[PDB]
């Protein structure tokens, strides 16, 4: 798992117990922590593989961040917030809304200014309820001039750098993620590089490696859920999903400081630590490097998951219908691939 | 089936006898026969479905082509002679036999002299052996004067008209056939519009439409035996290929005189008559239309049978191993598409 629980400086007891992790049917094994002058760390962002840097100062600014600082200097800008009945946050697309109508969300999205969010917080633990709440915001110029000096105190030197020597391409988005303790965002992957830099409280990072799409069974890719997984991680239909029972994780958890590297289509279970108050974290994204002129063979696995992407892609386009995309794979495999 | 058996002018008989027809599992109706002034028959090739024409005179020239007058005309060239153990006669691509190398051919191509085919005919029928043997060589210049007479003599202004009023690509092909009794080429589906001209025998021709792609099963793009079915008709695997039991076909009887139209992208059954001497048929390929510029919709069956064609063989390009493209379909599919 995440090994032993690390200890905090001044005696200040363990980060956390095991008894905040949520359980699961899977085996999983350590992400290294390393140094950011460690050369093994250089090596695996180079092959793709995640790493946890514990001493990049790439958000030291930011360690500062609370609600209390937050809402005083964020602005009157507009948040996306989203709210869940359960714990689990399941991302849908509303673009694609329209092909799948049999499908309801389960996390509805809210825009509010940030005090309100600090006050619908409040509401809920006052009240009691079992609601809960995630902002997920990206940054931009309507913050307040103290998160713009914040921002600009940024290890943009260090991470520059990254950029450059993984020729990877422009840095597309800073998003905000303020959550509560418990919150899930359910096992996903996304297309770009991720320097996921966590600020305030501990989340549980569980990463499984592009070659195990087989076990994690995502949506189609014109579905809402698209690159989502299907599989319930609190209840697991092996019925529906029987490679499931063969998927193996690398886990670890991740406090203030420390920046977890998410590479490209890696698959990623994100959540809160139970009971460990409110997370604050700030992801930085960029395109993956291009496509190189010589094509190597054999293929990475990552590679064969954007060919298996486009080949739905262009068949929702050529049938004139996504639903049309399903019948026509099971008719081209019946009986000739299987 | 084929209906009853039509009597031959001057009370020569029948000209066959169901006793003559193969039996097989699956029920049909007939292709209509229809002059080629009959309106009706002007409707079906527009639309794509089979039609028998018995008037055309296409092939009137050569409807006193035999072995004798062959052999003394057809000149010194050298023709394709396919052996068989059996009567399947299943066709296999050289080019792609280097994809599947568990796969042996059983029906052997020979080259050999018109008058060398005959003697090696003449020997089978004499040591009274179950060898069969099938001439399938497309027609040129080398051929006698009297066969280019023949040839000139065909109605040329027939089948252009045809080709002209469905705005067919150019004539590829004169394909020219002879075979034994018994002989079948088994289910298989073709790329070009066919004019299917009989000459001497009786064939028994038994088509499939497009849509019934999922009924029939056939070899991966990439296998030799592409665009053939993996079904043998004469002991169905229920198992490996259940929807063959929901096949349908469209069957007739073809004799000297008559014009099968092979609609592109139905299949066909083909076998010469039980105890019917040999066989004589000559074909007329033509690449389809064009496909138009404004796509309409839905796609018809051959429509989406070219779209599976072309997501093999981009895969088999793409993973640089044809025989990666099976587990990547399934991959995609499984427990997400089925
Ligand atoms: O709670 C947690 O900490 C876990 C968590 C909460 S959100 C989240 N990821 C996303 O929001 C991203 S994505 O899914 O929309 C897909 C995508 C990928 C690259 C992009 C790059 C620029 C802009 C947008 C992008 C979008 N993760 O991993
Ligand atoms: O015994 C019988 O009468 C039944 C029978 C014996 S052969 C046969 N068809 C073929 O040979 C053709 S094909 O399979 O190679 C595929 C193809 C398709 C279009 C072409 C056009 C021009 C040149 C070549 C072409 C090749 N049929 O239907
Ligand atoms: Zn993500
Ligand atoms: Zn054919």
């Amino acid at each position: 798992g995440s090994g032993e629980p690390r200890e905090e400086a001044g005696a200040l007891g363990p980060a956390w117990d095991e008894s905040q992790l949520r359980s699961y049917s899977f085996p999983t094994r350590p992400i290294p922590r390393l140094s950011q002058s460690d050369p093994r760390a250089e090596e695996l962002i180079e092959n793709e593989e995640p790493v946890v840097l514990t001493d990049t100062n790439l958000v030291y600014p930011a360690l500062k961040w609370d609600l209390e600082y937050l809402q005083e200097n964020i602005g009157n800008g507009d948040f996306s917030v989203y709210s869940a009945s359960t714990h689990k946050f399941l991302y849908y697309d509303e673009k694609k809304m329209a092909n799948f109508q049999n499908f309801k969300p389960r996390s509805n999205r809210e825009e509010m200014k940030f005090h309100e969010f600090v006050e619908k917080l409040q509401d809920i633990q006052q009240r009691g309820g079992e609601e809960r709440l995630y902002l997920q915001q990206t940054l931009n110029d309507t913050v307040g001039r103290k998160i713009v000096m914040d921002f600009l105190g940024f290890n943009w030197n260090w991470i520059n750098k990254q950029q450059g020597k993984r020729g990877w391409g422009q840095l597309t988005s800073n998003l905000l993620l303020i959550g509560m303790e418990g919150n899930v965002t359910p096992a996903h992957y996304d297309e770009q590089q991720n320097f996921f830099a966590q600020i305030k409280g501990y989340k549980r990072c569980i990463l499984f490696p592009p070659d195990q799409f087989e076990c994690l069974y995502p949506y189609p890719v014109h579905h809402p859920c698209d690159r989502q997984s299907q599989v319930d991680f609190d209840n697991p239909d092996y019925e529906r999903f029987p490679n499931f029972q063969n998927v193996v994780g690398y886990e670890t958890v991740v406090g203030p400081g420390d920046v977890l590297y998410i590479p490209m289509y890696w698959w990623h279970h994100i959540e809160s630590l139970l009971n460990g108050g409110i997370t604050i974290t700030v992801n930085f994204w960029y395109k993956g490097a291009p496509t190189p002129k010589r094509i190597e063979y054999p293929l990475k696995a990552h590679q064969k998951v954007a060919i298996m992407r486009n080949i739905e892609k262009m068949l929702g386009e050529a049938l004139g219908n996504p639903q049309e995309v399903g019948p026509l794979l099971n008719t081209m495999i019946k009986g000739r691939y299987n």
